[PDB]
């Protein structure tokens, strides 16, 4: 069973989710919306394809259908809409770090440390609760992000690692303990660049993942969840992976098309 160490550990994480994930995305407004050589590789923007819907407290609804890759510059009408989601995303996860008695307690230069690595994989495991694997949509609210699964696209070019993560991780249907606790194991990851105490953040992560695996045997006694917190891990370090590979994608792109906000530059390194 669980110990009352982790109970308490798994309340203040529920706590902290719930005090700083508006899963309504109700105060996120004011945002951009798309117009109404290294290039070649720069074309990363092609694995992304998805329409934007907009439900109006009125009724009404707006739609958006991106436009096709040609000639050159049109694919980055997306990019600030985007740059304004994430941002409002990171705001949430900063928030949420910031209210964690064992994120507080690290020294300052650590907590920018940890932050600057997970915010990217902390967002992407926020977005895969709002992920709709019957229709490939988030439900961000009033907003919807809608996969091109449709003129040519495939159900099953899933070779897109991202996407194919989504798929998988919502294929587990994983409870929000579940979540907030990956989300603390991936946050609280000794291994980021510039940690200073890497013994303290390591005793928590593997505090924070023995909850995890005794949260499950403790719940989950049915043979679909066997193996289920090993698979959890594995996911998280696939997510590891993916997460590398975007920030490389983010640069190239920031490089020649800057779009990225204050707040991504200054968890980028920028």
């Amino acid at each position: 069973g669980l110990t009352e160490e982790q109970r308490m550990m798994i309340r203040e994480l529920m706590d902290a989710q719930m005090k700083t994930f508006d899963t309504t995305f109700s105060h996120f407004k004011n945002f951009r919306l798309p117009g109404v050589k290294w290039s070649q590789v720069r074309k990363d923007l092609c694995s992304l394809k998805v329409s934007l819907q907009l439900r109006g407290e009125d009724g009404s609804v707006w739609n958006y259908k991106p436009p096709a890759d040609s000639g050159g510059k049109e694919i980055f009408s997306l990019l600030p809409h985007m740059a304004d989601m994430s941002t409002y995303m990171f705001k949430g996860i900063i928030s949420f770090a910031k209210v964690i008695s064992y994120f507080r307690d690290l020294p300052i230069e650590d907590q920018i440390s940890l932050l600057k690595g997970a915010a990217f994989e902390l967002c992407q495991l926020r977005f895969n609760t709002v992920f709709n694997a019957e229709t490939g949509t988030w439900e961000c609210g009033r907003l919807s992000y809608c996969l091109e699964d449709t003129a040519g696209g495939f159900q099953q070019l899933l070779l897109e690692p991202m996407l194919k993560f989504h798929y998988m991780l919502k294929k587990l249907q994983l409870h929000e303990e579940e979540y907030v606790l990956m989300q603390a194991i991936s946050l609280f990851s000794p291994d980021r660049p510039g940690v200073l105490q890497h013994r303290v953040v390591d005793q928590l992560q593997e505090q924070f993942a023995i909850t995890l695996k005794s949260y499950i045997e403790c719940n989950r006694p049915q043979p679909a969840h066997r193996f289920l917190f090993l698979k959890i891990m594995a996911m998280l370090t696939e997510l590891r992976s993916i997460n590398a590979q975007h920030t490389q994608r983010l640069l190239r792109i920031q490089d020649i098309h800057p779009f990225a906000t204050p707040l991504m530059q200054e968890l980028f390194g920028i």
